[PDB]
């Protein structure tokens, strides 16, 4: 990774863009390394450009009573930006004049004008001027507009995540993953190209005062009957602008819904698996699409009216203009012609750059105050102090979420050194008494004391990607206490058996981890921390009693017997050793005391134009018109082989000027191409959408573990996007330019069979050129559309861990590791820019010299009559002159077809691809493995389970418990042979295996959607059922709270929720699905005992026949099982009575609580 090489580049180097042919020598061969890529000059780096806008931004937060976020912008950017303004308006001004030297020159091949014929020389040598000031004014000064641009944008998002780390817990509801992620995708190239066109909006109304005088000139007032014409499309274009803008308005909001629900689905894609609702999934979101499709191809159909005013203005302006004065007095050909090139001109300035221009500052200042108003939202007060009493009170505290108050009255004090039980029912605010403390929810009533240092641990266990000893220590290092914690934690007999010991690569979230492991990763990482208060949320729900029992005793209360700390726990021989114990119930203390107190009371393109029929017949139907349009063009011209027009035999050679000046007229495609292409393009989109949708649902879980969660959301948010509204524009108006270049060549090759031949050389010019261009080009925009999904990880991680980013302090390093994939991704797209601009330049230069040669061999020729080969070489150069301005147009079509490849190779991605009557199973020969060519997890499993009985599989965390479970559903690479009444799973398809079987999984799966869609998605079920299934469970009360009773939308994974709530929404899906054969993976993973019952009475009601396997921890559990299978050392071991299983196992039975323990030896 060498230093960018524009360092040291030498003035000329710099204007000519000749320090990139390292790299563009390197790709044509050869493919891109990373140590091709350079690194990014200094001045765009994140880490400077964030502190130049943030050090301004300050400045109007304290200087003005309405801060403007574009007056700070303004203050870092603006003489650079008027700069480069002025350059590009003097090579525009440059284009103005040519025709006034260009027109006298095609006027010297006549010999009547002597005047023209007596300086033609020196007009030669002033256009040959002209061409190479405009080529050194325009190209240096685009590309300086442009790295202006992509500085901007790097600022303003890294403001954005400096304050999404800093938003109240509040507006964290009203704030989805899918609207930031959609902040920054449209903006992401959108608004970089935008700068070179921002200037327009003044530059193009002096071109139009310039060239109106021009005109003026030719025709004295006829010259204003083609302006006013042009007055009218300036107001239907702006028209046009103003409903695109309100259909895109209405479709925002349907993405961003859209992006969530894409999220959700394909991070619990086992879950979705298990259940088998990927076609209820798939509905869902066809749903979602077609609502928002609609607001697209309304949008669409009003873009094709802007972009296509350019080509039928052609002809209406000159005609409107010139039919005046020819019908007061005769006109030639050659002041037709001169009208016809500036017109060209003052076309382009009016309907194509003016608009554009518009348009740009739209977009651009509804990004910036859409940024401004997230800049100013609410900040999460952190009331932090240096000291107190050395003990944390608390003085009748009430909270809210927002009538029923969440907390009330609450009190207690906890003096140094002391631990505090906090005990309760399911939902009766245990949880929210430590956000409380930690300040992330605001108490309405009273008052907390307490020092500043706090360490927390989450019941829901988040996983930073890294590795799993960066995970437990911050960026500090002390050996000595890192040994402690692991002993003390129980992690050493996990890390032993891991490939890499400790320095294993955990994905975000750990889904490598197995539930308990990441239960100890997160309480290792609190207990690591040193801090004055410990609160630890119930991190013992997923381990067994023998871990538990070593951790509580080792961890809990030996390495921190003189910190202050507050367990929440359900068992009771935690209570006895905590100093004060506090019981809540519907958030009222139900008592607060002592122990003894309670206890007295090329292939791509051919790929995307068949995929759909219907666009190849559109296709057809287009080129059949254009055959006639060209034939009538030939019948028409053929036929013209004191007068209204007044034409010579010397002076005739202008017939051919003037129809090339009007071919964009008479070839423009019409409402009945135009509008048809774009409707069939968008359709499309919507079938690759659902094509690559459906494949991901489908494929193997161990392809589906590779891919990280911000390499899912570039492919549907970005590329989707792109297909739906750029590809149908650009390619419609490469077309268009292809359709006129063609049509031009053909009808003047077979009247003229010499300009055919003039032109070859141009052609292959620009054809060899693009060729050894898109060798490079494509290698480089492959690298940086990767290079956006590192951006979209790191947004999604953070969001899932703000309160752990918070509690821990680790704000900088996040912030320091958002600048990498920032730095990361500019390398790659100044890279792209840069080689771009090259490309462009080098295009016009080599148009340039073919013009120089063209005109002093035409010049020098025109002998004292006639003269005919400047007649023919001059035209030649007028039809390239459309050419060049189709190749840059097909690079840009080249560019978006990337997208199309990326989207195409999801969808290429491989598939995974009364029988239920007694529920007998045998096992042989079972063997489980995640990876192939990896390590076994079981081996040689066999077993038999009898019809009807009920299995409690036991083992230690980390065992292989859940292994087991996901083999019977074939979610992992299988070896063995199992056979359910009498039929093996191999014969029968997978699809109808999954569904003899009722699955509760570990990792509880809630998206955003109705209570009612959770509990049922194919709605095959009515409101009665479900009613009567919630009384069995036990969650009418959960529900009557909500505003809507079944209608009440669940958000962010249900977050409204408790923990315990989300568990009994599996047992109802579970207890609805009635399948003959249940896995049940621990459903009472934080239930008290109380809860509890409700499990142990739908075991026996809802779930009286039917085989159940059972894979709890809690030992009262076990009393209802026939059979026990006991996962040790990757070996199952089979028993038929639970004494007989405790009577081996000493330290086992040591662990089990007194009163499960008279329960099981009365
Ligand atoms: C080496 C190298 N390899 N690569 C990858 C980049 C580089 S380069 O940037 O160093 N040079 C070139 O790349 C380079 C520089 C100038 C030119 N010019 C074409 C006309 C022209 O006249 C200039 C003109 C008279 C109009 C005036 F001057 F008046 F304006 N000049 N062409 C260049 N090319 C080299 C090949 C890659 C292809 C080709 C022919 C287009
Ligand atoms: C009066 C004025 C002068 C210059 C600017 N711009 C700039 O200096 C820069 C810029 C910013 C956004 C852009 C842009 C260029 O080009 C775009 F891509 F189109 O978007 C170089 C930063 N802006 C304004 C202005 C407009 C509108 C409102 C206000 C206001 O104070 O309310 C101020
Ligand atoms: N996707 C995976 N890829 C690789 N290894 C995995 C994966 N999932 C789990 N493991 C590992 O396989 C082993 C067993 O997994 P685990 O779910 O299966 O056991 P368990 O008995 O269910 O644990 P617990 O009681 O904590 O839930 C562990 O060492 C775990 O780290
Ligand atoms: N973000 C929230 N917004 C609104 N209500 C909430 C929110 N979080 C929890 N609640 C509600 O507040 C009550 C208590 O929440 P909960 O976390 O706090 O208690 P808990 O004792 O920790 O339960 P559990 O044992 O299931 O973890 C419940 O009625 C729950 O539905
Ligand atoms: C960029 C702008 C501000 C430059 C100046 C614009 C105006 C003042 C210019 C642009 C073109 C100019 C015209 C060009 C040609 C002629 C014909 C000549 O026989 C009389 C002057 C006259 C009619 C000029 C008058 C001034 C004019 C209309
Ligand atoms: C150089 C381009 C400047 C563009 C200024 C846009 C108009 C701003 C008007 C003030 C806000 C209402
Ligand atoms: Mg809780
Ligand atoms: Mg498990």
């Amino acid at each position: 990774m060498q230093r960018s090489p524009l360092e040291k580049a030498s003035v000329v180097s710099k204007l000519f863009f000749s320090w990139t042919r390292p790299i563009l020598r390197k790709g044509y061969r050869q493919r891109l390394e990373l140590s091709d890529i350079y690194q990014i000059p200094s001045v765009d780096s994140a880490d400077n450009l964030s502190e130049k806008l943030e050090r301004e931004w300050d400045r109007e937060l304290a200087s003005k009573k309405n801060p403007k976020l574009i007056n700070a912008l303004r203050r870092c950017f603006f003489w650079r930006f008027m700069f480069y303004g002025i350059f590009l308006y003097l090579g525009e001004v440059t284009k103005a004049v040519q025709p006034l030297l260009l027109g006298r020159i095609i006027a010297s091949y006549d010999p009547d004008n002597k005047e023209e014929r007596s300086i033609a020389i020196y007009l030669g040598i002033g256009l040959c001027l002209l061409f190479i000031v405009r080529t050194l004014l325009l190209h240096p000064a685009i590309f300086g507009l442009h790295h202006i641009g992509m500085q901007m944008r790097i600022a303003m998002f890294s403001l954005i995540y400096k304050k999404t780390l800093k938003l109240s817990s509040r507006v964290l509801d009203k704030i989805s993953i899918g609207q930031l992620v959609s902040l920054l995708s449209n903006n992401l190239n959108k608004f970089d190209e935008g700068l070179a066109l921002a200037h327009f909006v003044w530059i193009a109304p002096l071109q139009v005062a310039l060239l109106m005088g021009l005109i003026w000139e030719l025709l004295q007032a006829s010259a204003f009957c083609g302006l006013g014409f042009l007055i009218v499309l300036a107001l239907f274009q702006a028209g046009l602008g103003r409903m695109m803008m309100k259909y895109r308005d209405q479709r925002a909001g349907k993405i961003s819904e859209r992006l969530v629900i894409t999220s959700e689905m394909i991070e619990n894609i086992q879950s979705v698996k298990a259940y088998c609702w990927e076609e209820a999934m798939e509905k869902m979101i066809e749903n979602l699409r077609q609502t928002e499709l609609k607001l697209t191809r309304k949008a669409a159909y009003v873009r094709y009216f802007n972009s296509s005013a350019f080509f039928f203005s052609g002809f209406f302006v000159v005609f409107l203009s010139v039919l005046p004065y020819a019908l007061i007095k005769g006109i030639i050909l050659r002041k037709i012609f001169t009208t016809i090139s500036f017109c060209i001109v003052l076309r382009m300035a009016v309907t194509r750059q003016f608009p554009w221009a518009v348009q740009t500052w739209y977009d651009s200042l509804g990004a910036i105050n859409k940024i401004q108003d997230f800049l100013q939202k609410q900040e999460y007060k952190t009331l932090e102090y240096n000291l107190t009493t050395t003990e944390v009170v608390m003085e009748n505290v009430t909270a809210f979420w927002e009538g029923t108050p969440v907390l009330k009255d609450i009190n207690f004090k906890i003096e140094r050194g002391q631990l505090l039980a906090v005990a309760g029912s399911t939902g009766a605010g245990k949880t929210s008494l430590l956000m409380v403390i930690m300040g992330e929810l605001e108490p309405s009533e009273g008052k907390i004391k307490h020092s500043g240092r706090i360490s927390f641990c989450s019941q829901f266990s988040w996983i930073m990607p890294g590795t799993i000893k960066e995970n437990i220590i911050g960026v500090s290092y002390d050996e000595y206490r890192y040994r402690s914690v692991i002993k003390a934690c129980q992690l050493e007999e996990d890390i032993s058996k891991f490939a890499e010991k400790d320095n294993i690569v955990l994905g975000e979230g750990g889904i490598t981890l197995s539930g308990g492991q990441r239960a100890r990763i997160s309480l290792a990482r609190a207990v690591y921390k040193d801090a004055d208060l410990y609160l630890l949320d119930s991190p013992f729900g997923y381990l067994d009693v023998l871990t538990e029992k070593e951790i509580f005793e080792s961890c809990v209360c030996k390495l921190m017997a003189n910190k202050t700390r507050i367990l929440v726990t359900s068992k009771m021989e935690h209570l006895k050793k905590a100093d004060k114990i506090l019981i809540l119930h519907e958030g009222s203390s139900y008592f607060y005391g002592t122990f003894s107190e309670l206890q007295n009371l090329w292939n791509t393109y051919l790929r995307y134009i068949t995929v759909h029929k219907s666009l190849i017949f559109v296709l057809i139907w287009c080129l059949v018109i254009f055959l006639a349009e060209v034939a009538a063009s030939l019948v028409v011209l053929w036929l013209l082989g004191s007068y209204a027009v007044i034409i010579t035999s010397t002076s005739s050679y202008y017939v051919f000027y003037i129809y090339v000046g009007v071919a964009d007229t008479l070839l423009a495609m019409g409402f009945f191409r135009g509008l048809p292409l774009v409707h069939t393009l968008i359709t499309v989109s919507k079938i690759l959408h659902h094509k690559m949708l459906h494949s991901v649902l489908q494929a193997p879980m161990s392809t589906l573990n590779t891919l990280k969660a911000g390499g899912i959301l570039n492919r549907f948010s970005k590329d989707i996007a792109i297909l739906d509204d750029l590809l149908p524009l650009t390619i419609f108006d490469f077309i268009q330019l292809l359709l006129i270049v063609i049509g031009a060549i053909a009808v003047v090759a077979v009247l003229q069979p010499y300009i055919f031949v003039a032109t070859v050389p141009v052609i292959v010019a620009f054809i060899m050129l693009r060729a050894y261009f898109l060798q490079t080009s494509q290698q480089l925009k492959q690298l940086e559309s990767e290079g956006r999904s590192p951006i979209f990880t790191h947004l999604v991680t953070s969001l899932k861990g703000l309160w752990t980013l918070r509690a821990f302090g680790r704000q900088p390093y996040f912030e320091t590791l958002f600048h990498k994939a920032l730095n990361l991704h500019t390398a790659n797209w100044f890279l792209y820019l840069s080689t771009l601009r090259w490309f462009q330049m080098r295009i016009e230069m080599i148009f340039v010299i073919f013009f120089i040669a063209v005109t002093f061999i035409s010049i020098l020729t025109t002998g004292e009559g006639e003269g005919r080969v400047g007649i023919i070489l001059t035209l030649a150069m007028n039809i390239m002159s459309t050419l060049q301005w189709a190749v840059n147009s097909s690079i840009d079509v080249d560019s978006l077809m990337r997208s199309v490849s990326r989207v195409f190779k999801f969808i290429d991605m491989p598939t995974e691809g009364i029988w239920p009557s007694g529920g007998q199973m045998t096992v042989k020969d079972l063997t489980a493995k995640y990876t192939e060519g990896g390590n076994a997890i079981l081996e040689n499993i066999s077993f038999s389970i009898s019809p009807g009985q009920r299995v409690g599989l036991l083992g230690r965390t980390g065992s292989g418990k859940s292994t087991l479970l996901s083999a019977f559903l074939r979610l992992l690479n299988t070896e063995g042979e199992i056979q359910i009444d009498g039929v093996s799973w191999d014969s029968i398809t997978l699809q109808q295996w999954r569904k003899a079987f009722g699955v509760i999984p570990q990792k509880v799966f809630i998206f955003s959607g109705t209570f009612r869609k959770n509990l049922d998605p194919y709605e095959q079920w009515s409101d009665q059922e479900i009613w009567k299934v919630a009384d069995e469970v036990g969650l009418r009360s959960v529900i009557e709270q909500f505003p809507g009773k079944l209608d009440f939308v669940l958000v962010d994974g249900g977050c409204v929720l408790s923990h315990g709530h989300k568990q009994l929404m599996c047992l109802a899906r579970s207890v609805l699905s009635k399948a003959k054969i249940l896995l049940l993976d621990q459903p009472s993973a934080h239930l008290d005992p109380v809860t509890y019952q409700i499990i142990r009475r739908t075991l026996k009601q809802a779930f009286a026949d039917c085989t159940v396997i059972l894979c709890e921890h809690r030992i009262e559990a076990m009393l209802e099982c026939q059979q026990f299978l006991v996962i040790e050392e990757n070996k199952v071991r089979q028993y038929d009575s639970i004494q007989k299983l405790l009577n081996e196992r000493s330290l086992f039975r040591q662990a089990i609580s007194p009163s499960d323990r008279v329960k099981l030896f009365p």
